């Protein structure tokens, strides 16, 4: 058996960021990969055509200061996405050209709905812990309801409906009837809320990595070189002895004093547990699917919609738009022009059964409408990737909680198992779902490792991180008006 | 590699249906099954304070015909629980005897909404297909909405609502809340409606193998010697090559034409695939949990509940209680007196933490109370199964949809991904969630593979049983009064016209 100090199993960002911490404080650390290549839920593909482009997590942004500062010292560099131009808010077949982060609204009882919306969300948000969302106050009562529960509840307009709509879906990869209201109000309140986690400037959009965010992961690959076993899927942790036992798929052993799961919650069922995991781990591990995306990239010979002054970023309402929300995915030298755009949640499913060509013709055709050019029409490349089919991911962009499911299960997510410590972006307390909550998580159970040892205290397991110089967060503002305007059921109750 | 025909994931009655159709078609057969016995879900423990008590799936009945016709071809006999004296329904602390499936209410509003409450799940269930449930014309609509929900529409008193919570919590050991209302109308309309799978007498309570559940995985193991592997958890599914390549956890390697997964949809996860499962099953398989049970069964020197009139059935109401629902489950002799009960969905996960006599003194208290006999104090024995706790079930009675799963996901359950074919409870069209399912779904996929192999034509994939001649169905009847009463707010409409 191959013996070190500490197995980690993924190499994905959270994997590869506890990897580096253990192998840096001297541990002999392993990582084990399911997959012919690091990065999991990230991947950069290069070829002539594209030069690189991100197919799973692209966007960091300020307050991810953990995923900014791995990257930083990895000889990385962001770039801002683009948007100087105006967004699009693409609403009963009409592109409605608009700045700021939120679509505005014109219908007064239509604004009051839809910014008493975002308010309560953010409102019931602040009395839910990030790192313990079931000691909500009404954490029973919030997460007994699905967002669709909720915002049927709040929104007396089909607008505000219909974007919150969207937003559930663009957030989370998943339908409001599918989710908790109680895990997506944490959801939103542990990115920093709904104006951090909507924005592109200033928020979780604001920008890319130059040449793709899967360096991150291959460049720890390249520091810890073949202490990284690649298509080594883990099977079997065995706790039983002296030592873990971690097998892998093609038979070979690890010997560890500890193990990090840096896999998705739900991928822990890949892995037979010996002794069986403890009951409200082993159910748990069956409650908390991803969700559904195919992220498409389609390439121009111009980035044309920026002489309409358009930044690329669309907001599509409705069912029938295979895209609900783009962005300019131009390099930052301008040349590459293409549009990103995410088929999400159910859309995500039924669009999967399409050809490549078709995909590419129906975004075309979708683009050119919201564009409104013919420009649109004529793709000099495509590239995307349906998250669906990932053996080793289950989804993008992360796992989502069904009603119920959080304040039952949700204790559960980091709580060791003997020896194995549980990492990944899901355990994170902040940009929990993000690459920044995935280094949070790698370098926190890498440290609960640590003191198990007897190397650190227990108060070094949590760890603040300084603010990245780069990429600074601007606070998140409000006005007089968003904070005191009533609701629509305000406004009948003073009528 | 061990070579044989048809690799079956899985020595439930799911698998070993499967295992014993396709042995008994001439087909080499192996079972790889994860644990150091068969049953999966069925559980018979025997000791000398007990004799054997099913600590899993025991209950069959009326229309569970296939495992009726299983049991019996493997020499198994079933008895009736008792439900000889009064039921209780106990509710805000007080215990009112009953007769007949249905606690009985009789405050006029409340016998309404109690009336139209029952009358809409089935009136519901019968829009849904049993095969294809996402074909319901409101198949969105209703599976965008939990139970919870849907109760919250349609019981317009608090003592419907508490009854069919408690309806829910006991028929999908979940809350109301998890599970999508869609899938739930499927679920009791699958098993021929509200009726019939809360009834004992006429309905899916109403026997128990003698003996123990167990000993139909056992004896169709006796059947198929040594081609059941025992702990073999399988981890590997080849289908890159002629013959699929089946690897279990130990290093063992089997080559088959073709494979049956009988394992719950969600234990699907503890496999590798090659190729990688299409993105719908890929991503079915996290999406699918099983509910959440301890199944309770506390011993007494006699069964002194019958000389109070009491048959063992409570249907206890509201949060404290621990158990929701109790049977008699003293043998048919009259001896080891016993009282099942079941700790239902979060209280499974809530009473977890207490040890076993904690749990035992708390099921006594609770049954003193309803039965109002110190007698209840007095315990000879217990024995319990926290089904939450299994590696190779995940829980119990069964897989849940919750809510958006089954429109979207629904339709991959029992679709095979080249020579792997999918049976257990849950791939069921008929009883799903119980052993009848199992047995349903193993015969199908067995013949499923059966039609690919050519030995067999498509229309016998799907074979109808006959009708039990031991356990005859009565037919599930509505009165007049209860087909044409008003609803609560039919009443309201009709108060509202006459004032006009
Ligand atoms: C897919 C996706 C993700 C994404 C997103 C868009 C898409 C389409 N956009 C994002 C964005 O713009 N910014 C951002 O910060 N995140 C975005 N996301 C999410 C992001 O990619 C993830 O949160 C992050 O990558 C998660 O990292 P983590 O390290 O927590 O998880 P992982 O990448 O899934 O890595 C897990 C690794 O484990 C391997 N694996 C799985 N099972 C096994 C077993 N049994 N044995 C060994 N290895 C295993 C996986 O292969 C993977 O490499
Ligand atoms: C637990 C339970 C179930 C139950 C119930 C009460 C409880 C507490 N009450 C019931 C009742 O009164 N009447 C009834 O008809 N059903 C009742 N249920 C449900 C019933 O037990 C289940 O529907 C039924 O037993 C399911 O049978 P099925 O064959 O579909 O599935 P299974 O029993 O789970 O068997 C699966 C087998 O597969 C093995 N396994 C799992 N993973 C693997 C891998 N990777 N490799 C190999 N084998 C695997 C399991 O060990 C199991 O044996
Ligand atoms: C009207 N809608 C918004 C449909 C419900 C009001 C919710 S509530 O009446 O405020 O609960
Ligand atoms: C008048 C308000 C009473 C609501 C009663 N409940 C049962 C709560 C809802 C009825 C739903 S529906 O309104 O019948 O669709
Ligand atoms: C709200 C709005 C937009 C996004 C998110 C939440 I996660 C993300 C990742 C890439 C593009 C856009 C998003
Ligand atoms: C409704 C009512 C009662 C039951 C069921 C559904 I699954 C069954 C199995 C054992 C006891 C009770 C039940």
């Amino acid at each position: 058996s191959n013996k070190c100090d500490v197995v980690v199993v993924g190499g994905g960002i959270s994997g590869m960021a506890a990897a580096k911490l253990l192998h840096d404080s001297g541990l002999n650390v392993v990582v084990l990969e399911a997959r012919d290549r690091v990065g999991g839920r990230t991947y950069t593909l290069r070829n002539q055509k594209v030069k690189y482009v991100d197919l799973g997590g692209s966007y960091v942004g300020p307050t991810q200061n953990r995923i900014l500062r791995l990257a930083k010292e990895l000889g990385l560099e962001t770039y801002k996405v683009n948007e100087v131009e105006r967004l699009i808010h693409h609403v009963k077949g009409k592109s409605y050209p608009f700045r700021g982060p939120f679509p505005p609204v014109w219908n007064p009882i239509t604004y009051l709905d839809h910014n008493n919306f975002w308010r309560t969300m953010d409102d019931m948000g602040r009395e839910i812990p990030s790192d313990a969302p079931w000691k909500a106050p009404l954490a029973e009562e919030w997460d007994n309801m699905t967002m669709k529960e909720l915002l049927d509840k709040l929104c007396w307009t089909e607008s505000a409906k219909q974007l919150a709509t969207l937003f559930v879906n663009l957030c989370v990869t998943a339908e409001t009837h599918e989710v908790s209201a109680l895990w997506f109000l944490w959801y939103v309140k542990q990115c920093g809320g709904t104006t951090r986690i909507i924005s592109t400037t200033n928020g979780g959009q604001e920008r890319k990595f130059v040449g793709g965010s899967g360096q991150v992961s291959e460049r720890i690959m390249d520091l810890l070189g073949d202490r990284v076993k690649l298509e080594r899927p883990v099977i079997y942790i065995d706790q039983t002895r002296e030592n873990v036992l971690v097998e892998t798929l093609n038979h070979e052993m690890y010997e560890a004093k500890y193990v990090i799961s840096a896999i998705p919650p739900t991928l822990g069922m890949k892995i037979h547990f010996n002794p069986p995991l403890p009951m409200m781990r082993n159910q748990m591990i069956t409650r908390v699917p991803l969700g559904s995306v195919i992220k498409c990239i389609v390439y121009y010979k111009e980035p044309f919609w920026r002489k309409k002054d358009y930044c690329g970023t669309m907001i599509i309402d409705g069912e029938e738009a295979p895209v609900a929300y783009t962005l300019d995915d131009t390099k930052p030298e301008g040349n590459y022009a293409a549009i990103m755009g995410f088929i999400l949640a159910h859309k995500a499913r039924k669009l999967a059964r399409l050809t490549k060509e078709e995909r590419l013709k129906k975004l075309c055709e979708l683009y050119a409408k919201v564009l409104g050019s013919l420009e649109a029409l004529e793709p000099v490349h495509y590239e995307e990737k349906n998250w669906c089919e990932e053996q080793y991911s289950g989804g993008c962009y992360t796992t989502y909680f069904p009603p119920g499911i959080l304040t039952q299960y949700g204790r559960v997510l980091r709580q060791p198992v003997d020896r194995i410590y549980f990492a990944g972006t899901e355990t994170a307390t902040h940009w929990s779902g993000y690459m920044e909550g995935a280094v949070e998580a790698g370098e926190r159970a890498a440290r609960e490792i640590l003191h198990a040892m007897g190397k650190i205290p227990e108060d070094e397991i949590w760890q603040s991180e300084p603010e990245s110089v780069d990429v600074p967060a601007q606070p998140i503002t409000t006005t007089f008006l968003e904070r005191h305007l009533p609701s629509v059921p305000g406004l009948l109750r003073l009528i």
